[PDB]
């Protein structure tokens, strides 16, 4: 019967779903420790399933609010509730902080049995390192000659609103419509499963410091929800409303939020457009239409930054305002400028799209055999396809990039050199030199403290990087541009000085 069932050390609860879901949340430190769906035990014996690595202890409490059911566990800085709908085989949750926790991440994970859910969806195996050996920090691993990591399974988090384990006989999948005080924007991709050998993990990074470009948000995270199927995929469109009768910390229902609505134009018409609005309380995002039209998700009140990219690169912003029940119209504008152009690798969207290697970066490791050749490379324009230009370049491994192009004779005049790059490893920026011209060395950039192309990541700060050409330097014929990659840091191969490529444009 839908219920919760008490004994000295926790409260056992059940869904009442078709299927069967019942759990079991210990009195002492709120660890799920028992997961029975179908008849079968999911959850890892040896360890719950909780935030971070548990919460050690917590006050739990656990009550029936009609049709729902709620559990709530209180520490000193964050109060994190499961709540259930009779009927559903869900554990609805979300997570309270007033503080970001001591680790400095706030992530939910599931530890479930292997045996029963091998498999991770949507990317498979790449985040399977059952079997491997490390070969990067305790991250990234070989399993066989394959490298594997628990980042290679994630996914930007705009497009993140689904991913599960799974076996032939149960699914696990974590819904989620609400990222509204995660942080990085919408372009921030973490860590989503890991079936490394002894239990699959299932997780919701809520922050970390995963190439990590803001500062945490405090409040209420999610509702998030855990969805238990047999061979089932359920639908992204699941209704967590009901959270605005359970005096939930930090909840903010849909009375107390308004929108933003209008018409994006003026970028590039082949790339997707996102507008973002975010403050020091919250973050929002949507795709829009091809028109340009879009509706912002329901946001908590106040004054936001809005911006405007083609792919991932900012094209505008600027700032607006939202009141409870009201739709602010706002229109926003832009294009990338740049001039006469000579010579473009690449597209300016804010991402390595289309170079070498940038597919399978993006899920398995550089040092990878299937990867393609890191260089030094020599991309020669009009013959090279993008393809033959490095997504990256590292002080050690692959420095520096060579470029061949050729000029007429009116295009001898002063030119610009634009390096545009997506994120940075070590102080790794470029210094270029065309023909017997050289720029000037500039300052590195900030550090985000983080690995990143070598765990399936590219969204930095996009640092671009402008070298003038006084006319006279090109010549009519074959020029020789030098891209070097230079820093005071040293690593070894991938983890020496490094940066990530957008675009490279050499206009007048
Ligand atoms: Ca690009």
């Amino acid at each position: 019967a839908f219920g919760i069932t008490t004994s000295s050390s926790a409260y056992v609860i059940d869904t009442n779903a078709p299927n069967q879901l019942k759990f079991t949340v210990s009195r002492s430190s709120c660890d799920i420790t028992s997961i029975i769906h179908y008849g079968t035990e999911l959850q890892y014996s040896s360890q719950g399933s909780h935030i971070g690595s548990g919460l050690g202890s917590a006050t739990v409490t656990a009550t029936q609010s009609g049709d729902y059911i709620k559990v709530t566990c209180v520490t000193d800085t964050l109060t994190q509730y499961m709540v259930v709908h009779n009927g559903d085989p869900i554990i609805h949750m979300a997570t309270y902080i007033t503080a970001e926790p001591s680790i400095g991440e706030l992530r939910f994970i599931a530890r479930l049995n292997s045996d029963l859910l091998p498999n991770e969806e949507p990317f498979g195996d790449v985040s399977t390192t059952a079997d491997g050996t490390a070969i990067e920090g305790s991250d990234v691993f070989l399993v066989g000659s394959e490298t594997r990591s628990k980042f290679y399974s994630s996914e930007r988090f705009i497009d993140d609103q689904r991913h599960c384990i799974a076996g032939d006989a149960h699914r696990v999948c974590m819904i989620l419509n609400q990222y509204e005080s995660s942080s990085g924007g919408p372009f921030h991709r973490d860590i989503n499963s890991n079936n490394g050998g002894s239990y699959n993990a299932l997780y919701w990074y809520m922050n970390s410091g995963h190439v990590q470009t803001e500062s945490y948000r405090m409040g209420l995270h999610g509702p998030y929800s855990m969805y238990f199927s047999r061979s089932g995929t359920p639908s992204t469109s699941i209704d967590t409303s009901f959270f605005a009768d359970l005096d939930i910390k930090g909840y903010v229902a849909a009375s107390g939020r308004g929108k933003v609505a209008g018409t994006a134009s003026g970028a590039d018409s082949s790339m997707d457009w996102v507008v973002h609005w975010y403050n020091d309380a919250a973050q929002y995002w949507t795709y829009t239409s091809s028109s340009g039209s879009f509706t912002s998700p329901a946001m908590k009140p106040g004054t936001y930054t809005m911006v405007y990219y083609q792919g991932e690169y900012a094209v505008a912003t600027s700032s607006v305002t939202v009141s409870a029940g009201s739709t602010t119209t706002k229109n926003i504008s832009g294009s990338v400028k740049t001039g006469t152009t000579i010579f473009k690798i690449g597209e300016w969207d804010g991402q390595p799209t289309g170079f070498r290697n940038a597919a399978n970066q993006l899920r398995m490791h550089p040092s990878d055999s299937r990867m393609s050749s890191w260089g030094p490379l020599t991309y020669t324009v009009g013959s090279s396809a993008l393809t033959d230009f490095p997504m990256a370049v590292f002080k050690s491994v692959n420095n520096p990039v060579t470029i061949k192009f050729t000029a007429t004779s009116a295009q001898t005049g002063a030119a610009t050199l634009r390096i545009g790059t997506t994120l940075s490893f070590a102080g790794g920026r470029p210094q270029a030199t065309i023909n017997s011209y050289t720029g000037s060395a500039p300052a590195a950039p900030t550090n985000l403290d983080s690995r990143g192309v070598t765990r399936g990541a590219y969204r930095g700060l996009g640092e671009v990087y402008d070298v003038s050409i006084p006319s006279g330097t090109i010549v009519a014929g074959t020029n020789t541009i030098t891209i070097n990659v230079i820093s005071g840091s040293s690593g070894d191969t991938y983890l020496s000085p490094n940066f990530i490529f957008d675009c490279v444009e050499l206009f007048q």
